[PDB]
């Protein structure tokens, strides 16, 4: 059923992608590449002492620490859902092999009997709905743009400079390229205005995974991780295989010398990928003032800052369902994509930019090194853009995508399984439209709370709260998919943009808290995804600028887990036996050089001003921008620590270029 056609780097095709430029062409050939992580200044993710203190660590935790989640996946008395374990990695030495990207998801949704488009004429309208009240009246903003960040193909510049000269040239030759593609001129339109070829694949640690301890033998088991090999992800799955990688860590010794203690394994690997930039810059001009309306007028449903603005929303309700959704970037069904740009073209969207838009969801993938001897081909023809990848990550719009997707796909199941009487509620386009605002704004007795494949669902009292309830028991049973549309289950230990809801005796919303995950605090201090990058001087372009800010900002972000004190203490006890410092001191003296440092790039910020001004928001994504791609936005961040880590082209330019793509 079509295996997708593949070109050896050597070919053309693939040739075409890299600029002549040392940094384009350094890229292409890249070979695998692994090394331990400067987890901190000086500090190697795989020096003996921090091994020994994370083996010390991570076994007293979950010894005194048990899990404690209910029948029904609710956390409750310690706010812990699993075991420490996860710390022991040797962070920097990836599992091997990592996956092949597939394809095609078509098969992969077929086989787990998933739909190939809205099941019925409610949920397409609820689909066209979502599309019309989110892209509708958008108001004109800066493109920002991640400093240091690259611009990959084909020129892999990471200069801020030449950043905003392409995004320019992007948004003022935007009309001309759509135009060339309309024609099926993809060729030309990459060739003239570097808008198509491939999305880069960049493999990403995921630092921490599962780990458990098997008390038979006394030895730890590592989750397995499934990869497909080069033909499985060229025949979606039809030929090759499916199988797991391997993260037994052993081959440190014998490679490198590094001693690995017992029960320490090599880091998960996951697929990323990053986007040509002249072609995400005419989508992210577009996508950024969608999120501005998104998190304004439906706040309710999509905008979460703190613990205590989920918990206002999350106490009112009668019943509520934490939601799991399986693979969802993979399993993203592009007749999502063809829904979505069919709707644009009938509110008016000019055609050009539509076909911009389609285009960035089917684009060939060009796979770097996966493993040793492996990689270094283009997978699909960018003469033709057809691949059926699922959601691309580098893509200027995914969150948005898996928003839209996730968003209608839990109200369908609202629907469906609970409030059959507000079908009558949706009729025609209009109605469809008047529903969905009233439920995104919280208005209806269904109610949900959503950012991607993350979600919390709601019932207040009324008819549909005896629904939500059997909604929820089939869950438990697990026996019955309550989507057609998606892989859906109920959370092991619910949580909702990293706060996990601690439930009391009552098991009821009403008393439940909102609490920080002190897993996520311990992940975030001693497995960080990157090093410290102490040879990037310019610290606003390093994956961790300020990495010290952090300690400021612990008792505001993790103060209200049970066990909060408990841990530090276990961490200080730990941290004196390995090292024979005080862990506390060590990250107080960071913090001070770290604050010294910061205003340095703070232009109100004086030689030595002082966290005073900033909130606990900022000193989080100081120390982890990232935050800023996945748990907040723009608007939760104080206006000066956003012009740290963004800089933007002239909403001159933006307000000239968005005037021309959307209607009248
Ligand atoms: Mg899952
Ligand atoms: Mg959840």
């Amino acid at each position: 059923p079509r295996r997708a056609p593949a070109f050896p780097l050597s070919d053309i095709k693939a040739q075409m992608l890299f600029a002549n430029n040392i940094k384009a062409q350094q890229a292409s050939k890249r070979s695998f590449k692994e090394g331990a992580i400067e987890t901190y200044e000086g500090l190697l993710s795989v020096d003996p002492r921090f091994l020994s203190f994370k083996n010390e660590l991570s076994r007293y935790l979950t010894d005194h620490f048990p899990a404690n989640v209910d029948e029904y996946g609710r956390v409750y008395g310690n706010g812990v859902r699993t075991n420490f374990f996860g710390m022991r990695h040797m962070n920097g030495f990836p599992m091997i092999p990592a996956t092949w990207p597939l394809a095609s998801n078509l098969k992969k949704r077929a086989d787990a009997d998933l739909a190939d488009g809205p099941v019925s004429e409610r949920d397409n309208l609820l689909f066209r709905a979502a599309v019309r009240l989110m892209f509708s009246d958008l108001e004109p903003v800066p493109l920002k743009i991640r400093k240091g960040s690259s611009t990959c193909i084909p020129y892999f510049s990471n200069d801020m400079g030449t950043k905003i000269e392409i995004a320019e040239r992007a948004l003022e030759k935007a009309e001309e390229a759509g135009n060339l593609m309309l024609q099926g001129k993809f060729d030309d339109a990459y060739q003239l205005h570097q808008m198509g070829g491939a999305y880069y694949v960049v493999y990403r640690a995921q630092s921490t995974d599962a780990i458990t301890l098997d008390p038979k033998t006394g030895k730890f088991v590592s989750k397995d991780r499934m990869v497909a090999d080069f033909e499985y992800a060229v025949t979606g799955g039809e030929q090759g295989s499916l199988f797991a990688a391997s993260k037994d860590a052993s081959r440190l010794k014998e490679q490198y010398g590094i001693d690995v203690p017992d029960g320490f394994f090599c880091e998960r690997r996951r697929t990323a990928m990053g986007g040509p930039f002249a072609l995400n810059a005419p989508i992210m001009a577009v996508a950024q003032p969608v999120r501005n309306k998104i998190y304004s007028k439906y706040a309710y449903t999509f905008h979460h800052t703190t613990r205590l603005n989920k918990e206002e929303k999350v106490k009112e309700w009668s019943l509520c369902v934490a939601t799991d959704v399986s693979d969802h970037d993979t399993f993203w069904p592009g007749w999502l994509r063809d829904l979505i740009c069919d709707e644009l073209l009938n509110m008016g969207y000019a055609p050009w930019w539509v076909k911009l838009f389609e285009t960035s969801l089917k684009l060939p993938v060009y796979v770097g090194a996966p493993a040793p001897e492996q990689g270094h081909t283009l997978l699909g023809d960018p003469s033709n853009p057809d691949l059926e990848v699922g959601l691309s990550s580098g893509q200027g719009a995914t969150d948005l995508m898996g928003t839209l997707l996730m968003s209608i796909t839990y109200l369908v199941m609202q629907l469906d399984h609970t409030a059959p009487h507000l079908n009558s509620r949706i009729k025609d386009m209009p109605s469809a439209c008047r529903f969905l605002d009233s439920y995104w704004q919280g208005h209806e007795e269904i109610r949900q709370i959503s950012k991607s494949d993350d979600a919390m669902l709601g019932w207040t009292k009324g008819r549909a709260l005896v629904g939500g309830h059997r909604l929820f028991e089939m869950l438990k049973e697990g026996k019955v998919n309550p989507s057609p549309y998606m892989k859906i289950s109920y959370e092991h230990g619910g949580a909702f943009l990293g706060d996990i809801l601690l439930y009391d005796s009552r098991r009821e919303p009403g008393s439940a808290i909102f609490v920080g995950n002190i897993n996520s605090m311990l992940n975030n201090q001693f497995s960080p995804e990157y090093g410290v990058q102490s040879g990037v001087r310019d610290r606003s372009k390093r994956k961790r600028p300020f990495p010290g800010l952090a300690w400021a900002s612990m008792k505001d972000t993790y103060g209200a887990c049970p066990i909060y004190s408990d841990v530090l203490e276990a961490i200080e006890r730990c941290w004196w036996n390995a090292f024979g410092e005080s862990y506390r001191a060590y990250r107080e003296d960071m913090l001070k050089r770290d604050t010294l440092e910061l205003s340095r790039y703070v232009a109100s910020m004086a030689r030595q001003a002082g966290l005073a001004e900033l909130t606990p928001i900022d000193l989080e994504v100081l120390a982890d921008p990232n935050k800023l791609q996945y748990k907040w936005t723009q608007a939760d961040v104080s206006a000066n620590i956003h012009e740290v880590l963004m800089h933007g082209v002239s909403v001159e330019k933006t307000e000239r270029f968005l005037r021309s793509v959307m209607p009248r």
